[PDB]
């Protein structure tokens, strides 16, 4: 397995030691990195049968104006540090950020490495399986990959791997501190585009020297 240069896979049930050794071989894998090389993988590969952690995260808080709002984060973050990981308070199963990273990540939304999008319109939307003919007009899927042409091309493969279906989950954290989780895709298993999930605990991620 590589990934143009050598490419390992980071799994613990400690999610800040398996970063560590991902971060102390080369570096992990953001989101739209880690859905591209799944589509370059072939039928029988580990990518395609294990699911995996991104550290890119899924961030819900408030602008400077207090407008709530959720944004998917594809560069280094508080979170992608095993440090703040181990340390920062959790609620509800993620970790909380400094007022100030949330607004500096917000800064930085482009719609290209960062995706600030509304609140509302993520908590309105589903949270499950749903046909994957639904999967992108859903307000998760294309800040979550990375791209609306990524997003249309994971879920070609998508189709051809793990089905019809695919699950787009996240829940409600909009809370009195800014809050964090890491993203993680799943397999044939756990289905799809998994953005519900606490930190601290399982981790599998992958990377490259
Ligand atoms: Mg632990
Ligand atoms: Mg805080």
């Amino acid at each position: 397995e590589i990934n143009r240069k050598q490419a390992k896979e980071f799994y613990n049930s400690d999610m800040a030691t398996a970063l560590e050794s991902c971060q102390k071989y080369g570096h992990a894998l953001f989101m739209p990195e880690l859905i591209d090389a799944k589509i370059l993988a072939t039928k029988g590969s580990s990518l395609l049968s294990n699911w995996l952690t991104a550290p890119s995260i899924r961030a819900t808080g408030r602008t400077k104006q207090g407008n709530p709002v959720v944004v998917y984060v594809h560069v280094d973050n508080y979170l992608s540090n095993p440090e703040n990981i181990r340390n920062a308070e959790r609620i509800n199963g993620a970790g909380v950020m400094p007022v100030d990273e949330f607004q500096r990540l917000l800064d930085l939304g482009d719609n290209k490495n960062v995706f600030v999008i509304d609140y509302d319109k993520l908590k309105s939307s589903s949270s499950g399986v749903i046909p994957v003919e639904r999967a992108l007009e859903h307000p998760q899927t294309i800040p979550f990959i990375g791209g609306e042409e990524r997003a249309q091309r994971y879920l070609e493969k998508f189709k051809q791997v793990y089905g019809n279906n695919i699950g787009i989950w996240h829940c409600d954290d909009l809370k009195d501190e800014p809050l964090g989780r890491l993203l993680f895709v799943g397999d044939y298993c756990n289905n799809g585009l998994i953005g519900n999930y606490g930190i601290g605990n399982y981790a599998r991620f992958v990377g490259v020297r």
